[PDB]
């Protein structure tokens, strides 16, 4: 079987992408943030503290004839940005773009951090990293992808994120009309539970390509591109007036500047991020200082190929017994 769903940016800056997901019987449709950097499927629900819900669509397990409480199970997650949530666990039927899994663990939020409350357009997350990172206790639970794997025509999913436009998540098949050229595959390490891979280098604008190994994770759940300080300094040095701002928390640039492109290597192939993808607009309303889409990973401890990089490519998440990541231009 296969599944295919449209994913849509939540605002004009592509800060995140939401994809509709059917949960329960009869279906309750929630718009979830597909996150290859985490492994919990959690949702705003009728159990969430009422003061922490502000416009989100909630899952109501008591209205689903297929929902079953998972006795004694709980979950608690903290994300790298300091966001967090926690609650109890149901099992229920979950469908994505026609692809149905029965008995999927649906983690019902009882408490969420303020960053989720203030994001009225995100009803939850659907984790797509490896199941070893799932936070359900005492019995760890599998991801949607892991549960669907056996029934998929091919054990893959693909991410085709749009620049200021809708895109597609496909499960079980590779749409050969969605990319140009060939797909270049590269090795994945699962030792940390992430889709972790090694980029072969980078170039700034039309500059010389620098061959250097950059270990990082492919993370649809993170907005920006987080790279080592040396790389990021070389990028912003080519932008007149760009500087690192401690008060703002990263590199900013005069909004009137034109940004150079950024190229990263995948084996012998090259993915080019257009300069316009790196513009994240004024730091505050009316400001002539703009926030950069490439920032240092020095404070994070890991390099992150977030949406800024992934939306420049067609990305194959190959969940075969030896997993690999595939990148193609589009
Ligand atoms: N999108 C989930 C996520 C959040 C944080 C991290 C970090 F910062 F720990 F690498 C990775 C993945
Ligand atoms: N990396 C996971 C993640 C996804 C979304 C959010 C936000 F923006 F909704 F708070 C936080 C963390």
């Amino acid at each position: 079987s296969t599944g295919s769903a449209t994913t849509t940016p939540i605002d004009s800056l592509d800060d995140a992408y939401i994809t509709p997901v059917q949960i329960g019987t009869p279906a309750q449709t929630l718009n979830l943030d597909f996150d290859t950097g985490s492994s919990d499927l959690w949702v705003f629900s009728s159990e969430t503290t009422a003061s922490e819900v502000d416009g989100q669509t909630i899952y109501t397990p008591s209205k689903s004839t297929t929902a079953k409480l998972l006795s004694g199970a709980t979950w608690s997650i903290s994300y790298g940005d300091g966001s967090s949530s926690s609650g109890d666990v149901y099992t229920d039927t979950v469908s994505v773009g026609g692809l149905t899994v029965t008995g999927q663990a649906v983690e019902s939020a009882k408490k969420v951090s303020s960053s989720f409350t203030e994001d009225s357009t995100i009803d939850g997350l659907l984790g797509l990293a490896f199941s070893t990172l799932n936070t359900v206790s005492p019995t760890q639970q599998k991801t949607f992808f892991d549960n669907a794997k056996a029934s998929l025509d091919s054990p893959v999913f693909t991410a085709d994120l749009g620049y200021h436009a809708p895109g597609t998540y496909n499960f079980g098949f590779i749409d050969t009309t969605a990319y140009t050229g060939s797909i270049t595959y590269t090795a994945v390490s699962t030792k940390q539970g992430f889709w972790e891979w090694t980029s072969t280098g980078y170039a700034v604008g039309s500059g010389t390509f620098k061959s250097t190994s950059i270990d990082g994770i492919a993370d649809t759940g993170t907005t920006l591109l987080y790279l080592p300080a040396t790389v990021v300094s070389a990028y912003w040095a080519q932008v007149s007036g760009a500087k690192s701002s401690s008060s703002v928390g990263g590199y900013v640039f005069p909004c009137s500047a034109t940004l150079p492109s950024f190229t990263f290597g995948v084996g012998s192939a090259r993915i080019v991020i257009p300069g316009d993808y790196i513009d994240f607009g004024p730091i505050s309303t009316g400001s002539s200082s703009c926030f950069g889409g490439i920032q240092s990973s020095a404070g994070i401890g890991i390099n992150i190929f977030g949406d800024v990089a992934l939306k420049a490519a067609f990305v194959v998440f190959n969940g075969a017994t030896t997993p690999t990541l595939g990148f193609a231009s589009k």
